Formats: C-alpha cells, structure tokens, sequence
C-alpha cells in the first residue's frame, strides 16, 4: 500500500498519500492526459495535483469522473489538490477562483487548495509568463482570510500555500487563524530545502515536493539524472536515479508529486517502498551541490522571490 502522511495542521488530521501524480505542462509531451490519469488510478495513484494555471484541470476532472463511474475508485479515496493563480490572488477573487476550479474539475470539493505563489497580478486574464508590470501588491492577510472562509464553506477540506519561504511563512503565521496545512515547493536531490523543511516540520506544515526529478528531460540537461554519484547509488541498488530521488524524499518525511504519463515510468515512481537507502547513501546525497531549477512565474525574474 502507498503510505499516507497526516496533515498535522488540519483539525481532522487528513491523510495525504505521500506520492501523487502531477499535471503541470510537459513541453515534450503529447500523451493523452485523461487516459494517463485513468491508468494512474488503475495502478494505485489516489493523490492528484493540479492548478488553474496548468490547463489540466479539465482533463483531470474528466478522468476522475469516468474512473468513479466505472467503479475504479470513489471520490472519498481520492486526494485532489488545485491552486489559486496569481491573477486571482486578491481577497475577494479567491472564492470565485476556487468555485471556477471546482466547476472545471467537475468536483464538489477539493481535498487541498493552495495559494500558488506569494504574488498577485492583473486580475481576469491568464498570461504566462507574468509581465512584471502587471504585478500588484499581495494582501496575504486578506487572501488567507478568504482561504479560511473556503474551509467553512466546505469548498476545500484543507488550505495551504506554495513557493513560500520561511520568511513569508513566518509572516503568514502571524496573521493566520488556521495554520497552513501544506507548503508545496521545489524539492529534489539538487535542491533539498533543508532549512525550509525544518521550519515547516517545527510548525506542523507538511512539505510537498514539486519537480522532484527536476522535470526529467523536458528541459535539456538534467543535473540530477547526470550526477555520476547518483548514477552509482542507483546502480548499486538496481534502481533508477528517479527511484533513488523519490525514495530519498520519502525518507526525509516529505510528500512528492512527480508527473509521468508513461505507463512504465509512472509505475516505477510507485515502486519505492520495499527497499531503502543506506546511511552512506544519505551522506553522499547530503553532499550534492545545490541549484534551484524553478525561478518564478514572472518575466523578468524576481531575485528576492524566495528571500534567499
Ligand atoms: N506549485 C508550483 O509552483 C509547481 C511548479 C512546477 C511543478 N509543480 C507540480 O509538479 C507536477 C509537474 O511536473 P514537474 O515540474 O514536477 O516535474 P517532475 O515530476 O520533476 O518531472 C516530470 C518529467 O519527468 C519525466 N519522468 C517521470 N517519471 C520519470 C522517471 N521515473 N524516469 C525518467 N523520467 C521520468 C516525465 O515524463 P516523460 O519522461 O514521459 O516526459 C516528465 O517529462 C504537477 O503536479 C505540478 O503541480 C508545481
């Protein structure tokens, strides 16, 4: 069985499958999203991660709906996460945005809803990347109050954030009634987020790693897949570097949402629970040179976005 992790900051101690299926745009992918999700469900996947900005909510929803109709799974068995985009990251636009995501997904409620970025921009139109001139002041307190309201309305079972630094989390905590249940940030062998991870643990905030395999080969040379030391570790275990990566993340106590629409690869991402890394493996991995893969959604980039 796929392990779950309790979302400490939720009153009901919701259980989130430690590994989930991602759905962000894959530059080199022409696979059928809906068909891929159905296959994932048949394989054991129950945790699905999406966002209004991915363009995948529609297909994901069609897949869940069909899967439920065919009796492959029940809504209660699923854990669905979506996110509030930067353009709607304004106090009074939060609920409408969540209602729109729910309509698109053909769902009555989300298991988790996250503020996608600690940024706000011109409302009413999705534009990517975001032109810095279209940015607007982000009212954290006001937006979070609306996320909290979403819980009371039952539109989502839990609320959290994404791409929030320790500094920004500290600010959020100072004005939050309901503490964020999750913080989804980039986390892979080349970007371990040690400090952030410790802070989150100290505050009951569960971490979810996005781009856990640094987007595979969709963006050219993969720093992790090309790491000789990692290749040796994988070779020693008779596993792939991707598997070594996901196992490490699991052992670090975080959750992760690798995206794979390949029947074989998506299954390999689940086969990480009957074996483990060695003390030496951890010592080696702790030595990997760090490099952040995802800079931010704006053009140009914001050098202080992650407060680091
Ligand atoms: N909140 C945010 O700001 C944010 C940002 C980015 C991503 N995400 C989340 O992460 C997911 C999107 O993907 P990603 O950016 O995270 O990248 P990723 O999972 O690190 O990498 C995905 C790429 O790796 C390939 N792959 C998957 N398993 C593999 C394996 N075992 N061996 C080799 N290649 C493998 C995939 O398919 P192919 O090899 O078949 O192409 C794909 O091209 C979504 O859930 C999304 O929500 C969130």
């Amino acid at each position: 069985e796929i392990p779950t992790k309790v979302l400490t900051n939720t009153s009901s101690q919701l259980k989130m499958p430690v590994v989930g299926m991602g759905s962000a745009p894959d530059f080199t992918c022409k696979k059928d999203t809906k068909d891929a999700i159905i296959e994932a469900i048949k394989q054991g996947y129950r945790h699905f991660d999406t966002a209004a900005a991915y363009g995948s909510e529609q297909a994901l929803g069609e897949a869940l709906k069909e899967a439920i109709e065919l009796g492959l799974v029940t809504r209660d068995d699923l854990f669905v996460t979506s996110k509030l985009w930067v353009t709607e990251n304004h106090p009074h636009l939060v609920i409408p945005a969540l209602q729109k995501s729910l309509k698109t997904l053909q769902l009555d409620y989300l298991d988790l809803y996250l503020i996608h970025w600690p940024l706000s921009s011109q409302p009413g139109k999705f534009s990517f990347p975001i032109d810095v001139a279209d940015l607007l002041p982000f009212d954290v307190k006001g937006v979070w109050e609306s996320m909290e309201e979403s819980l009371k309305l039952g539109l989502t079972k839990a609320i959290g954030v994404s791409n929030f630094s320790v500094k920004k989390l500290e600010n959020l905590l100072s004005v939050a009634t309901v503490l964020p249940a999750v913080n989804q940030v980039e986390m892979n062998l080349a970007w371990q987020q040690k400090k952030l991870r410790e802070f989150c643990n100290a505050h009951g905030i569960v971490l979810t790693a996005f781009s856990p395999v640094r987007k595979g080969a969709s963006r050219g040379p993969n720093e992790v897949m090309e790491n000789d030391m990692l290749k040796e570790i994988a070779d020693a275990h008779g596993k792939s570097v991707a598997q070594i990566s996901l196992r490490w993340l699991y052992e670090q106590g975080v959750t992760f949402v690798p995206k794979s629409y390949d029947k074989e690869r998506m299954n390999q991402n689940l086969r990480i629970f009957d074996w483990s890394l060695t003390k030496e493996d951890h010592e080696k991995i702790a030595q990997i040179k760090q490099n952040r893969l995802i800079p931010g959604p704006t053009k140009p980039g914001l050098n202080d976005l992650y407060d680091d």
